[PDB]
């Protein structure tokens, strides 16, 4: 039974892994029983989600993606834990391009080819003024030859304040912990030679874990903790920020986050004055020598740089160029600010940005939650909750089938992105 089931989540400091932590709670699984292991502690400063802030906003790639996109927004609004950290501000995709324009119609059409009524809030922006109305803090002459897509639903989510709040959870209701090398992990533990059922996980220092189930939620760590068959491979994608004076951000409160795929996009200032930016690329690799767990012998693996680990590390003057143009393109009023906390951000993505959320087909007891793809941060709320689900065989096949064990399904090293990700080892400037 839940109650006297133990549970380690690996990664439980991060995203998918502080979600199915608190599931586990909500389920009725006993506290003491659930030993979240993470290098760092929850909100993991090496974590995607250790963030000022992310992006809320509707995507209907794969198959489960219209679900899950409602099953977190109901939550965003309605859960308390969550509801404070969502600002509901909108979101306007634009383009002045013929190509983009065309994406952004396209995109509309898909909206409303769902056939639940997504047209009552999502609309295509057709001229200047329709544009101006939704963000006045644009010019005219700015904004000449742009269309719009406007999603109501969407905004930005407060992304550190959101995990931290599950990690006081957790911590109020004595969930363990293990952090630095003992919360490091290093190989799962088998009852047998074979290696067919897990037993629990061994962390670098040599501590050793016990429990029924393992779930291995390490994000862009997970290819190089486990051999994934190249299934999942870790990018780096980039921020930075400025910060805006209160008069300097007046005319920016409570304004729907503006996104250009040939660009990137940027967040209304926060509390305290700093907006971040982010452009928009295929993301950076960093193949280095690593033995995973279940290979025979080391693999060439994307293995994050981290800067929490490395905090001197910035990204690569190519990032400066295009985060500069993303702010020349929408807040060209700032282009004489300084940029500050440049950093790299990790995910690993699948060869069709399905998440991989599955038992190990070999290792009976270890589970994958992992896959992400560089657009799961939106699912914080819920995401764990199906996680429980398929530890206890009760997922439904929509989700059970998208997110299946899949090698050989194609290649993760351009996904579902424009091009193949380019290498940190031939990026000069981030080490800076
Ligand atoms: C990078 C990025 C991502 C991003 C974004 C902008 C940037 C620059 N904007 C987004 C947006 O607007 N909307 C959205 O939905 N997502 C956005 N993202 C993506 C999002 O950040 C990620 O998809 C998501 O956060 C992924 O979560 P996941 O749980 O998969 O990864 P994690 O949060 O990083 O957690 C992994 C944890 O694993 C721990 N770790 C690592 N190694 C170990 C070992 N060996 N043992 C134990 N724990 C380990 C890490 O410390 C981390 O906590
Ligand atoms: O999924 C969303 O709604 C926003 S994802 C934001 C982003 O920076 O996340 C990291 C990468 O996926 C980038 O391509 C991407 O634009």
């Amino acid at each position: 039974p839940r109650a006297n089931t133990k549970i380690i989540v690996v990664g439980g400091g991060g995203t998918m892994g502080s979600s199915t932590a608190l599931h586990l709670l909500r389920a009725g699984y006993t506290p003491s029983n659930i030993t979240v292991l993470d290098t760092y502690p929850i909100p993991s400063a090496q974590s995607a989600g250790y963030d000022l802030n992310k992006i809320f906003g509707i995507g209907l790639r794969n198959k489960p993606d219209l679900q899950l996109y409602l099953e977190a927004l109901d939550m965003w609004k309605n859960d308390p834990l969550f509801k404070p950290f969502f600002h509901n501000v909108g979101q306007m995709d634009v383009s002045s391009t013929e190509e983009g324009i065309k994406k952004l119609r396209m995109r509309y059409q898909s909206l409303l080819d769902a056939g639940i009524g997504l047209e009552k809030t999502n609309f295509l922006l057709e001229s200047e003024d329709e544009i101006l109305a939704k963000a006045p803090h644009f010019t005219r002459e700015q904004i000449k030859g742009w269309k719009g897509l406007f999603c109501g639903d969407g905004g930005w989510l407060a992304a550190a304040k959101a995990i931290n709040a599950i990690g006081q959870f957790l911590k109020e209701q004595g969930v363990k912990f293990g952090f630095g090398e003992a919360g490091t992990f290093k190989k799962p533990l088998f009852a047998d030679a074979d290696e067919k059922t897990c037993i629990g996980v061994e962390t670098v220092d040599g501590t050793k874990y016990y429990a029924d189930k393992v779930v291995l939620a390490a994000g862009a760590w997970s290819s190089t903790l486990v051999d994934l068959e190249e299934q999942c491979v870790s990018k780096a994608w980039v921020f930075a920020h400025i910060q805006l004076t209160p008069a300097e951000a007046a005319a920016y409160k409570n304004t729907p986050v503006i996104y250009d795929g040939d660009y990137g996009f940027f967040i209304e200032p926060d509390e305290n004055g700093i907006i971040k930016v982010c452009d928009e690329f295929p993301g950076f690799t960093h193949f280095k020598m690593h033995q995973p767990y279940g290979s025979p012998v080391p693999k060439l693996i994307s293995v994050p740089r981290s800067h929490a680990k490395h905090p001197t590390d910035t990204y690569p003057h190519a990032s400066e160029v295009t985060i500069k143009k993303a702010i020349n393109r929408f807040l060209p009023r700032f282009n004489d600010k300084e940029l500050f906390n440049r950093a790299m951000c990790w995910c690993t993505d699948t060869a069709d940005a399905n998440l991989l959320v599955c038992e190990h087909p070999r290792w009976k007891g270890f589970y994958l939650a992992t896959g992400d793809s560089g657009h799961s941060f939106k699912l914080l709320p819920n995401i764990g909750k199906h996680v429980v689900e398929l530890l206890e065989g009760r997922l439904e096949s929509v989700f059970k089938d998208a997110w299946r064990w899949r090698p050989g399904s194609g290649d993760a090293l351009k996904s579902r992105r424009a091009a193949p990700a380019k290498d940190l080892a031939d990026m000069p400037g981030w080490r800076n």
